């Protein structure tokens, strides 16, 4: 077990996650599968026990004739037997032929698949648990930095920038949960046979799929699911729903990196963002993969249209699209946990958006304030009246405010220029940041 | 409703939950819980929470103004809380909406919406799981051919094929109380999602009226956070590609050539038997696979509102739920009267004149000869049974060591596709014990 | 109809369009033209072509009763003939119908929807191309930043990135153009597409069919073969697509920070003091829409043997859906770009954000011939990081270095340093696109 | 190199074209030709050229090292335009990739790309067309059971059958002829689309460069407008559907039940039990699935934001290749099975004579028409109809037993109404309309 990429293969794809689809990979996932199926059957008594050793002394895939096994794999057209084949050339004094007892070669790629997911998904909860921790620190050290909310890509009220990476950590929390929910359905055996029903094994099939399991620390299937993808499907939408956050994160970042906004920077590398334009890459890369993703979720859905006990062509769709969604998200996973880790905020460009509308973004503000003093009614028709005067006239709210005599009497400017301000108009950001971090 | 398709594509029940009306009725009760919540709090006026509860009725609704009135504004609530407000007296209207904003309202309607709409999947699939228990069991020990790559491949049973399908709505049984944990939250935030406007009371105003409508309280805004939304969307992927599946299943059994299935029988339906339940569930498994990438998609919102991408919600969540709801009862129709043809499935057993079963043959023959030996001389017979087309048990016969060794009487049973059956019996059990 | 959205992600024109009504309208216009065709060759008895006509109107068609049957026949067409033949008297009801099969009509209808469709788009087309033609030429010198990965660039002119638009929209009209003669095509080819049921007569009725409806003759049929429909779902992508876009530079160049552009004023188009980017929100929820509509239609593509099992029946709801879809685009954009609102001044104030960054290329060419093609690159990219860093204006930077101040004066340096004056050839490439 | 599927759902021919060394070949040949076009034009001297257009070889690309600085460029030219610079002598490489922006280089190296790509497609057309004609002509008179919603419906031929697939790949080859024009178009336009650098010479540099390139001057830039790539991904949907649907039917006729078509035959192409396998028909269906997914994430891919998107247009990078070495798959397996494929004309008969007639009850109504009467002939052969098959009886038994059908017509006749080969219609007459252009 040991270590191919191209100019891209590291741009939207891993190495780590590469490795775990590799032919290498699969084909140990074989080997494995069937080194314990040999030890299960000896145990049970189906097949020889010096047999069952030797089989697992040649279930190395170092010993994998890989120009031959393509070749074979084209011609008989799917992926096992060929391996299967030289695993009997390998073993001596014809003990191979106990191999692949009762098997199918779709027990094999199922289960093998169902390993390879396992890895994958080992891959994805780290780099959560960090994507976690980052907004945890964000959140927490951005508490207080005010900044305009944005509805429609025009602003709407002051919030916190804390308060935006709380509500994306609360996202990512329902992501792993949903995460560890689908791992209790997908961590399952496939050990059927031709048809499901292990005809080949006699009374014994089912002892050897109830021993399989849990000698490869997987669920018992109630059934065979050859053509019953649900597992493989709904990891495909979970692949879905994950990078569509990790879309809209790269989206809220590029945006807020604009020349033009300027309010966070993904995070500085020399010449990375190929005077000293600092491209968002790593929001680029999300965004392409996210659109990648969710297509291939389709693919997935589409896939589960398997006809009877083997789909005529719906069941190859995943052994395309599985491999590339797990390397697409996982490409997303990275930027994103790199973008989250070295995360740069500009509070001084997020102060000078404030201050754009000059007072009218706190319209609300002064409205609550001057109720008591001046009266509900009037409060709202006055600063009606006076924000949409400082529109025409591009003034600032508070000088419009002070030409309404009765205003200016009520009200000293210095309390005035507290209700005009933005940074007084928070709400309660940091309780509600708080009710995230709490748990 | 009156359309030619909109029960053909649709359904009735489902139509009237995502419906103008029901939809401002949501939005009405909303606006109404939260009136009561914050007269309780304090807020506001308690006799303005009085008159504004009796003016929360859907029938007092001028549609042609809501209407226009929406294509003005843009959004679907300000036109309702526009006649909310005229409809009352003396101006005790002016506190309602009281700090919310449009997206608060549409969204925790949704949320209504999606509970009316999975309350009617729920039913639908506790009646597919019994038709399929049912029929698990009622033909435990009907054997037919298996097909794999659409060729014939060994013997099993057709409640055997039944049990699976009953495993895979079970798991998704399973899927749908899961995601309802997440979703029947409520949504209210107001214009940034920190209640800005409410002060130091926008997160009680939030939890009183998160139970006001047996909805749990949010972590924090989510009007950018469509994760609940597209949740259900690829939910109702997953449920309509089984479906889908069964729709594939049981018109290739209903073909004029294997005859094994049929749909229910009704009237003209159709001297005919078209399957066309199994045509409606394939088109529509087919739009809500595509609409659930819509749904993705639309997780993009940008900030605080999406400019354009929550609004892909509006148009697609109705129509996935439509459609999968046409899907979900043809299925429960073709299920729960489902014509089973045991004769056909026999007859396309003794297709290929005990080929079907040489790996019985192989094993009955192993005994005596060894595995290996056995499975090579087996498929040797083969070799000569299928190229001039004879029963295998006559060219069995001819081999001195198979006839030797074994007698006419045992071959004859080795032959009949009827006797290896596995132990699909036993898989009926462990689906059907829980 | 009625709906509070279905003129906000939909169109009247449209929805007529697919409407029940038109579907057998255009229904009964095949009836009508199939009796006529009969008996003009002799298969039916031309008392019974004009009896047939003369109830080919869809007033009389009982709806509730077509829908019920429609639902248990399972198919939309049997259950308008049953009416035509007991609305025809002295029995006279199916000489109509003659060897037609349901699909013949779906297909031929939905042809003739398409057609209605297609007139509406090539309408908000060539209405896009005069708003875009004229904002090209109208804006043909009005500086402004291009962006590239949301970053400004170099500067180019407003009717430039106008002129990009109108050149993609010319492009689709080609597109299409090109479809319409594949798609305008007749089908009538009976329950297994070989007319058996007409003998030697069925190519002699599907020609003059074809002519009676000013459809191109069918090939053959092609019940399952999809590909003209299928084409015309790729094309609805390929339209919104370039709205999607349109919608999207439109409604960054609204937002508050950058204010370049807005749609057209109108009243309270959602309250707060003010004017939210509606139309761009519709068209970027449509083409989204209408890309997955195309590949369910590209999925429909797999109709099995002589009628498909399924794959037919997407058709059936993907292709209304997305033609609403569209139009409601199409309207969105067609209404922006009339009375689109354009703001100089603050195209001009984003350019003079980095305060001479922008222009650096500009300055180094410029500074070339005086200090040495490679000193001036070097120079002028450490002094605009200086520039940065310190955020002053590059002219001053470039000013306090003394090799730089001995070789030119001010004034030729912040001409330079003038985003304004490099534009390139902007003017010339909008000419191409106009074509003088 | 290739992997164990590399050549299942790809093509070597297509992974070829795609690859990293194809790519940088195009990006080569296009600074060539730059330089060659600027040296005429007097924008850079002309020993520069020389030497530029000397260094434009694959072969002198170090990969590890353009793979690291494509990691932190971000795009993937610069790096190949880094040591086309440094391999050059007396600081001439200075000169090249003079006035250009990557995208232009990527875009036209696509364009390219995609030219070497549609020869191979219209090679399998014409392939596929010249196999379906071979078809059509051969098994004109080969009758067999047509199908509408999987059920039988009424007589058709092989021949007709494959018509009409004819007939629609001729449309499709029609589409590619009629996109090539716009999509075979030069990107040349400079960081911002206006060529700012190169002055008045912007357009000039332009046109040449297309025509040195062979390709079409461009209206103007379209770096962000990406309908020529969506268009090129929409028309791979279009025909890997109809290839789906040729997959779909093919693998339904080849069932164990139908019998009536087979794959070619290939000793052990069919994993086996004596058994074949549809494999071909299971790699088209694939691979059309995977393409049509991508057809609508290159329309997704459209709404690239101003001059250069921002993550939209990085999805025709991954998109593009892959659908294309799809659909080759999908091409090549529907060539192979469509030059050899097997034709079971006993099978055919025997699935038409499953009905015992009622497949061509309309014919007997026709015939009996004329003495009984159109409306009353199809109402008392249709209750025949019903007796023949909840008695799973032949037809032309029940037929004879009713009494005015037995009086009017005799045996004989009714023998041959019976005959599911006599009601084929005007099949020959309508494969003759489509070879016949």
């Amino acid at each position: 077990p040991d270590l191919s990429a191209g100019t891209l293969s590291d741009i939207f794809g891993t190495p780590q996650m590469r490795e775990i689809w590799s032919d290498q990979n699969r084909v140990a996932c074989y080997l494995e599968i069937e080194a314990a199926l040999a030890i299960v059957q000896a145990d049970l008594g189906i097949i020889p026990k010096n047999a069952a050793h030797e089989i697992v002394e040649h279930c190395r895939v170092q010993e994998i004739d890989w120009a031959l096994y393509k070749q074979k794999t084209e011609l008989i057209g799917y992926p096992v037997l060929g391996i299967v084949q030289q695993l009997v050339a390998n073993c001596k004094d014809g003990l191979g032929e106990y191999c692949h007892w009762g098997a199918t070669t779709q027990d094999i790629t199922d289960t093998a698949t169902v390993m390879q997911i396992r890895q994958s998904l080992t891959l994805v909860k780290q780099r959560l648990d960090s994507i976690v921790s980052s907004l945890e620190h964000l959140a927490e050290q951005h508490r207080n930095v005010p900044m305009a909310a944005r509805s429609n890509l025009k602003q709407a009220v002051p919030i916190t920038f804390g308060f935006k990476m709380a509500r994306f950590l609360a996202t990512f929390r329902r992501h792993q949960q949903r995460l560890v929910e689908l791992e209790k359905r997908v961590y399952t055996l496939e050990f059927g046979g031709a048809a499901g029903n292990l005809s080949s094994l006699g009374d014994q099939g089912i002892a050897t799929h109830d021993a399989l399991a849990k000698m490869l620390d997987l669920a018992p299937a109630e059934i065979a699911w050859h053509t019953e993808h649900d597992r493989f499907a709904e990891v495909g939408t979970f692949l879905g729903l994950l990078t569509g956050t990790l879309a809209k994160l790269a989206t809220d970042i590029k945006l807020m990196s604009q020349t033009e906004v300027g309010e966070v920077g993904e995070p500085f590398i020399s010449n990375r963002g190929s005077m000293q334009k600092n491209n968002p890459i790593s929001c680029v890369y999300i965004h392409a993969c996210a659109a990648n993703v969710r297509q291939g979720a389709a693919a997935l859905l589409d896939a589960m249209q398997s006809d009877h006990e083997r789909g005529t062509g719906p069941w190859e769709i995943i052994w395309v699209q599985l491999p590339l969604m797990m390397n697409w998200t996982s490409a997303a996973l990275n930027n994103a946990d790199f973008v989250l880790r070295g995360l740069q905020v500009f509070p001084d460009a997020m102060q000078h958006n404030l201050d754009l509308s000059k007072g009218l973004i706190v319209s609300e503000a002064v409205m609550m304030g001057l109720g008591n003093t001046l009266g509900r009614q009037y409060a709202h028709d006055a600063v009606y009246e006076c924000c949409r005067t400082a529109f025409v006239q591009d003034r600032p709210l508070l000088d419009v405010l002070l030409e309404n005599h009765e205003i200016a009497s009520k009200l000293d400017r210095t309390e005035l220029e507290k209700l005009c301000d933005p940074a007084n108009y928070l709400g309660q950001c940091s309780q509600w940041i708080d009710r995230v971090l709490s748990p």
